[PDB]
């Protein structure tokens, strides 16, 4: 496990770093990365604290002590733990402010690890070379988990030689590649990049490709959005803002070359359709899990903003605060069936349902904006103009705004704090960042909905039509089809 | 357990019953009243059945075989198993057409016999009289599962001597009540009434009433609805009402005399602020669980009616399943949720969480009415002009008719019997009080609202607000307002 | 200008007419039928009443006295004079019951006396014969507005020798068809069919038949849904069943004979694509306009509900009274914006703007489910259970219902009547049809949606995107394209 | 008329004015104030362009040309020569991102001079002194319309000597007042206040004042919020707050004096109960028109979008821009109702029906989070991640990137400026201003409907109900009670 300062100084390693168009010298220093760098490295040496030992950490098969971020789960038991070890996170995280540290980055390949074979089975490699790259991801597994690797998934493409990463070298040491991989998060602030492809019509061999590759790697440059951090501002007046800002960005690839021990997988476009979908899931459950936390944030903060305000005993806001409670609730219950129906897979990982995953997401994916919107509504023009804490400070007008700006029972500047906190996340582009993060996270509402009906449960002829089949005394589509045939041939028409 | 034939036997007793204003000679015999009164007749012979001797019945404490509308859950597994016996019945009957066979409407005793001694305890008596309201229950709970009655409840109160039933004397051998209850379901086909209140502002000790009631006592008179059975339809024109209708109705208690060892409490108005509610979670319960599989045949017919009508690979239409999907998962995952989580009574009973329960009644309830429009928007015109048997029975048209309107996979007939199972059941008086039951039923949408915020749960100083404080760095409530007071207290204003 | 005596003569032709599969004798005594004849026999006769000659009739160019469903509008003020005779006839069946008395059916010939020519000149007709379709239509229009006919369209077609319509014979005296028309209102109380065609895919030359039909002509049948008519209940129970039903129904030509005269185009399935619309826009202002009255009448009896109950000064019930009323005004406006956009046609037609008319019904489409399910929350229970004439009239209990279910300021019978009106109205078989034929009455919501972004006004380089290109500064599709591909030209990729 | 030049020597006259909380020395240098101060110069330039005389002058009746902000309307076609000039407006400010330069403003004083006589009439002033408030109105109105002055409201008044704004003196020469005004807008950029107040429970005579008040009067604070403009930013990165931020503000009035002839009314709070309605409903009309613009806006960007994606034929996509589509013309459809059935004031004012203008507002407030919403959903990531003008300019990865994100007929730049216009405006603090002013300008929703309810038109007795009165056989309320009353005394209960 290591150390935050260790974190810290891997980060330093020369890697291309680009925010906003700017080139980083360096990434733990530079005001516009150093906040969020610093977030990352406490999250480090939390792991370590004894106090919190029991839901941080775990010793693992080889007998080491190890951080939960690593936990490969094998029973409902364990699926729960995991539960409350990302509920830490996203509480230490005021509610999810950053999606993206390693224990809601590294859940990407616990599907690899889970069942490695396929990949190598599946591959196709050119010039006879053959890999072991089943072996390859047990070793992945064991370095990064001995040596506590940060690393962050890029498996998103550019639409459309194709500008996409694609293989353009083959040789006895490895592969070659060039072009872009679309989005990622925190790359700046990881180790290694998990590259990957999700299938796409007209993907080719040479376009599928799975690899660890470290971020100081020659040739690869990141190319990340501008920072929305302000280290300067006051934290009175940018509560969230002046922690940090959990980076996204695209990533070029310039003739870099991977090592065969770095390549999890080439060549075979249908393996992109199955296997990375069954990676998606866990990250799916992780953000399905965080979904209930921030609703719960929102009508936290909502019960603080109408009971300061005096508002909430008007039945209409009693009405909506029952509706934002229901909100928490529902992703709450769709986190609990997900858990409770879940199954081991053949290597023995205990997997929720992805059935309630996939519509609790959904759910909040649908509602979100609404509730949201419902908890600005709430705040009234006290969000339009709050004071700052400089107008707070001034030695005439400060006293006359606590005077004027306070409530029954609560003060101007804490019932200001409570405007400022639903300003930051929901009106600020700091802020609108994480919404947009969570809206187009992996698959998205209009995803969900088309791949629901897709699955085997819910087909035509599968078992969600046996009520329906049995009330209106019908056999399955082959036996409909075959009545009116015979209907058809036993007239003339 | 007793037969159907013992149960048609049972409703002969000289009970006075009004249906649309007619007084019925006989509900068995009737036609207005006799199809339900056959299909709960079946109802009571499935239980003697071996096949279902698995999920219909169980053994008592006793040692006696009875049936699982008598089985008090002790375990998460037995809530499991009642689960299941509460889905038997829903399927048997359509989805739920009929929302109140014995199964449905006993679940209001088990908090009674769980928890007996409050309701002597609380009682208010005249004239130093004592009775042993908890001895009561519990020989009005050996009688009743020993001879297998069938029981109704009627707690609802008319709104405003008042109308509503009150105690109008007291005496050594038992009491005599006067006034109205306000509704009731199938009470033509029970044998005794359930008589309670739900706290309403302004309720005397004298309007307080628990107590069972045979439906044939001197000076009762069930006032019920008009039928909307159709024995004489054709069962290709009218599927459902042919089969039966559920009654609902009021019920007139002209100086009704109950003896002592049929009342369960009198005279206390507080106590009907907190124990029948907890009665009225049993029913919710099980109507939640209806709600998951009514969703479930919602989806399955508008899978069947979107194939049968080639519409099913329109991706709006596809959108739109999903959503039904999604209405459907959603009832499943609070049922699963309320399970998941519940807990033992003192009294030991398991009892699911009423928070899931509730909240997912209340996501039905919002949403019902988008569901079933969505799955008559999927019609079309079919549903306003669909043949009737004779129409494609006429020797010339007829076949006119199987020919004009068949689709490539399906006959003309299986066709239109899909859009005559959705008039049924959504376009038709017969199905337009199941709707309405399901919407009125207990505690509705605007009240779940309303009881949530009650909930200490959801507080302002509760723990649902904990994430937001942390986050702001409050304290609680009482914190806040000593620093305002403070805040004012250090200045002049 | 015929009476009601000669309009009730007139269907006593031997008409063939089938209703719920029975063949019915006499249209203007059969209990199925006869309410609504009697209903549109006094139809008949109010335009006689002189008290009405101001708003019901007009002058027409022959200096004839005339119905004002023969009127073609040609100014704005013409328009608004027919606006006000169609709500004088929504607010004569209350609310608009019944949508298509010859008033709402008779528009739809409108546009083809407007503009005959190209239905002759689009014509496409077998061997050599020419006719004089225009001539056809003329001629047609003078007879039917001279002695007052009445006539209902059949546009709509089977979905699918096709069992449409289509033409078997062409000779020098006329044509003759053979098939069904799916789809027609009030087709048993007209004494004429206007049938057409909207277009489909793979439509034929001989399937395209725009013509005039007598309903008694040889080998033509009505089929018709059953009557939801309730001539012997009593009025106080159900108020508007009473009344009648105007039936809907398909319609079979067994080869049926047509003389040319009475052809008004053949041949041209291009016709069909743009021609058609342009009727079916006349109906949908009238309808459009009807949407805006059933608002009012739905808000008034949400208003006299939530007074009658108490529930009025609820800020809940408030806030959702609310939204009614703006549902009703948010259908005005658009109707108002229409009429006040409209412009003449060529023939010197003044017609209101479809855009708002289209507009203004998706918007009543899309809401009114809401509406309606927000006008019976408002009910409660009242709705499941509330008595009959019967019970209220009962010697010893009904006394006892008027003092139990009475309000404050309203007797029981009176606050029973508001339910029962709505029940029948939103939740019986005869009010359903009301609603299905709103959804399903020309252009639906999904199509309206579909349409909207074909129209000109709404392509992306249409008008609508000005203000957007000003803001990017970009030209239209074919400059920035132009751009694109210069920066492609000048690079190298 | 004035010039540019005069406007901003205007705002350089000694105001104390505090943005984030710094003291600002001048206004039309400071970067956080110069870029808006510069675009109104640039509004006020415009008027005295001879290409704009047409739709921005008219010749008053004194004879002399002025601005249309000045222009009180007298006809329905005055009325829809001010629309036409609002239009102006909102397009030349790209939708309206600016909501409040003089034309928008300045409408509140056209109700005050309409009427003046009541504000002299209902005034309350002390120690026997007469005022006369109608000529001072008079002669406000003649100098600020002759000398062009910018004049901007603020009513508001904070929530609760009370810290609110009220008289503490008055004396020969005029008043003296002390504490806030809550909100206003634009306060740094015009040289006079129009103070008032709206009725709230509670306000006394001294806390009502109207009155005139220059913004550089001796002890009036102008404390606004901080500036979101950003000057120095890239164009193409920021294209919006390039230009300006236009602020709002608190203003503390320090024993401010105002002279008797810039006051307008002091002393009745029953006055404060219906005159600034009939002011507020002119700022309606204006932002009812802006709000049909802005869904112009949206609508055109969203297809735009979807062009530049080609996801504008997928039929979901389709559906989702009809209803942008449906969104914009139901906002311009109630200002065509409003305009078309407005009427003259007893003044001769030619006022819009405030009842069209605030359901369209209500419309607009209800839904516009669900159209931001939804052009946001058709982004998809290019929102998350976009690049700087500096990425693309990067020599070597720059050109890279035009190759990664083009699309087929739009160079990577252009399509990325979309995102950037999308993401300026509802992503960023400066965009999120925009929208949260019109979500709480003027009556937000909630009271829109509390309103609507309140108006003699929607009373249950009113007209509204008249024709579900007629359905039901029923008289008014009067009527009713009668019968039930009579019903009660002819029994015995």
């Amino acid at each position: 496990m290591r150390t935050g300062q260790q974190y810290l100084e891997s980060l330093r390693d020369g890697r291309q770093v680009y925010v906003g168009g700017e080139l980083i010298d360096d990434v733990t220093t530079h005001p516009k990365t150093s906040g969020y760098a610093k977030a990352i490295a406490e999250y480090y040496d939390l792991h370590l604290d004894p106090e919190h030992q029991d839901v941080l950490t775990f010793v693992d098969d080889d007998g080491v002590r190890k951080s939960m971020h690593w936990f490969l789960p094998r029973s409902k038991a364990d699926a729960a733990r995991r539960r409350a070890y990302h509920e830490f996170w996203f509480r230490h995280f005021q509610g999810g402010i950053f999606t993206r540290p390693p224990a809601g980055m590294h859940v990407v390949m616990y599907a690899q690890i889970d069942d490695p074979e396929p990949w190598g089975d599946n591959a196709v490699v050119a010039g006879g070379r053959t890999i072991s790259f089943a072996d390859n991801i047990r070793s992945q597994w064991q370095r990064v988990t001995t040596d506590d690797v940060a690393l962050s998934p890029m498996f998103v493409d550019v639409q459309f030689e194709t500008p996409m990463l694609s293989i353009v070298e083959q040789n006895d040491q490895g592969i070659v590649v060039r072009g872009w991989k679309a989005m990622g998060t925190s790359l700046p602030f990881v180790n290694e990049l998990l590259v990957g492809n999700l299938w796409r019509p007209g993907q080719t061999s040479d376009q599928t490709v799975y690899a660890i590759v470290p971020v100081n790697t020659p040739g690869l440059s990141l190319v990340c959005r501008q920072s929305n951090a302000t280290p300067d501002a006051d934290p009175y007046d940018h509560p969230l803002s002046t922690i940090g800002d959990e980076l996204d960005g695209m990533a070029y690839f310039d003739d870099v070359f991977i090592p065969w021990e770095n390549v999890q997988h080439i060549g075979n476009p249908d393996h992109a359709k199955w296997y990375p979908q069954r990676q998606f899931d866990w990250v799916h459950i992780e953000t399905q899990i965080r979904h209930a936390v921030h609703a719960e944030l929102i009508v936290g903060l909502a019960l603080l903003l109408t009971n300061a305000l005096g508002t909430n005993n008007n039945p209409i806001v009693q009405s909506q605060l029952a509706d934002l409670v229901r909100f928490r609730e529902t992703c709450k219950a769709f986190a609990i069936a997900a858990e409770e129906t879940g199954f081991t897979t053949a290597g023995g990982l205990f997997k929720p349902n992805n059935i309630y995953v996939d519509l609790g997401r959904a759910h909040y994916l649908e509602n979100i904006h609404n509730a949201v919107n419902q908890l600005i509504e709430f705040c009234g023009r006290g969000v339009v103009m709050s004071p700052t804490k400089a107008d707070f400070d001034h030695p005439f007008l400060g006293p006359k705004l606590e005077e004027a700006l306070r409530g029954t029972s609560i003060s101007a500047r804490d019932r200001v704090s409570i405007f400022r906190q639903i300003s930051e996340r929901y009106l600020t582009q700091w802020g609108a960042r994480h919404e947009m993060f969570e809206k187009f996270n992996g698959t998205p509402l209009y995803l969900v909905r088309l791949l629901t009906m897709q699955r085997t449960e819910y087909q035509v002829d599968g078992p969600l039509t046996d009520l329906a089949r049995q009330v209106l005394g019908f056999g399955d589509t082959e036996a409909l089809a075959a009545r009116a045939a015979e209907v058809e041939k036993n007239s003339n028409w």
